[PDB]
This record gives structure tokens, sequence and C-alpha cells, in this order.
């Protein structure tokens, strides 16, 4: 019998399809249930509510559970970046079958042999500031409507801001990350701070950017150490 809280037990069952507690240990990740009544949960629910894109209208999202996560080794790996400016709490979606690998190994860059199709700024680690842009990568359906999504603190520093696909060979001098500029942005006036990290939970507005290939922002880092995975949400997709 498992000694984990029931929501964590259910998460492990979802991730692994060995005893529950043995599978938990394979993830090398501390997993804590976030209290529904907390400041953290209120912020995260608002981020989900406010940043669902008007063009992603096939479904709406219901948050079932929020977990706080701490990967083994993360404290030391992230330390060089924890003092960089412009650290932002951003979305990353993936198929459920990828999460055992993501939690144990962290987010990784696609290897040389994988196609570059789907990556407009080359192989890196990609995030959104609009929940639905990332939720689309969960590849849920009516028949299979529960997905998992991550929130990471991403150390962006000085962003190399681009509007059209470009597989850059190197970051320019002093730049730490790429930001793809979309036509729509969470309203920047509404940014708040959660534990020293910026949370862009404003409702979507026109960015006023013209001559861009993107409907919505995206953020890319090219060093796996620039990512501090912090929350994992279990989402219900309510298809319309
Ligand atoms: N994942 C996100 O939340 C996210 C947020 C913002 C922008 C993007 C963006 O362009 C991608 C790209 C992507 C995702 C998955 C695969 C894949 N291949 N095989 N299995 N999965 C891939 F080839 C490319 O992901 C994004």
């Amino acid at each position: 019998k498992s000694k984990l809280p029931k929501p964590v037990q259910d998460l492990i069952k979802m991730i692994f399809g060995d005893p529950i507690d043995v599978n938990y240990e394979k993830l090398k990740t501390d997993i804590k249930v976030v209290d529904r009544d907390s400041e953290e949960a209120e912020i995260i629910r608002k981020y989900v509510k406010n940043t669902h894109a008007t063009t992603h209208n096939a479904y709406d999202l219901e948050v079932i559970d929020i977990f706080k996560i701490e990967r083994e080794g993360e404290c030391q790996r992230y330390k060089p970046f924890k003092q960089l400016h412009n650290r932002r709490l951003l979305w990353h979606g993936s198929r459920t079958t990828n999460f055992a690998g993501i939690l144990s190994q962290g987010l990784r860059i696609a290897p040389p042999e994988a196609p570059v199709t789907g990556y407009m700024f080359g192989k890196g680690i990609y995030f959104a500031d609009m929940v639905s842009k990332s939720a689309n990568y969960c590849h849920t359906s009516q028949g299979d409507p529960i997905g998992l999504i991550l929130l990471g603190e991403v150390a962006l520093g000085n962003m190399y801001e681009l509007k059209h696909a470009s597989h850059i060979s190197k970051l320019p001098k002093g730049k730490h990350s790429v930001k793809g500029l979309g036509k729509t942005t969470p309203d920047p006036s509404a940014n708040i701070s959660l534990d020293g990290v910026d949370v862009p939970l404003g409702t979507g507005i026109s960015s006023g950017v013209n001559d861009t290939s993107l409907l919505y922002n995206e953020y890319i880092v090219y060093d796996i150490a620039q990512v501090n995975l912090k929350y994992l949400l279990k989402l219900k997709f309510n298809f319309k």
C-alpha cells in the first residue's frame, strides 16, 4: 500500500499507465499537493483563466489538481541562473507518455536526429505565456480528455526578440534566450510577482506587433540549466 497522498497516487497511475511508491521514486522528484485555498493556487487558477487564447476555442480547461515539484539536483543546477534578471513563470505542454522522462531527466533539447519541423527557432526548450498554446501540445481528445501541463521558472535574461523563423547558430553577445513576438500578449500591466518570479497572467490583448509569423509569444532557452520546473497541473479538457 502507498503512503503518498491520494492525488499524488493518481498522478503516478496516470504517468506510468511496479508498486506506486516504487514508480514515484523513479521520478527523482519531490511532489507536493498545493492547497486549493492558497495564494499560489489562486494565482495559478487566474493564469489559466486569463490566458486561454480566443482562437483555441475547441475546448475549455478545468484545473483538477495543482502540484509543486522539486527535481533532485535542481537547486544546484539552477543556482547560476537563479540571480539572472527577467525570470518568468511559463507554460510547457507535452503528451502524458513523456512525463516520466521529463520529471526524471528534466526538459531536454531534441537530439540532432529529430526533425526541426515544429521548432521555428531551432532545437531548444520552448514555453508559452498563453496556457492554451501549451495545452495544445498535450494532444488530448474527447475519448482521452485529461492532460498534464508544467509551469517552469525560466531564466530568460536579455531576450533576442524575433518575428520570423530563424534557426540561429549562436545567441548574440549578452543575450540569454529567444522570444518570438506574437500578435497577442497577456496584458503586461497585469504582471504579478510569485516568490520573486514574474507571472504574466493578464488577459490577452493586441501586442501591436506587425509583420510577425506568430499569433502568440513563445520563449526558447538553449541551456537546460535555465529551467526550474516548479508546478505540474492535471487539466480536464472540456471539448465543445
Ligand atoms: N511544448 C510547448 O508547450 C510549446 C510552447 C510554445 C511553443 C512550442 C513549440 O513550437 C513546440 C514545439 C514542439 C513540441 C513537441 C514536439 C514533439 N515532437 N515529438 N514529440 N513532441 C515538437 F517536435 C515540437 O512546443 C511548444
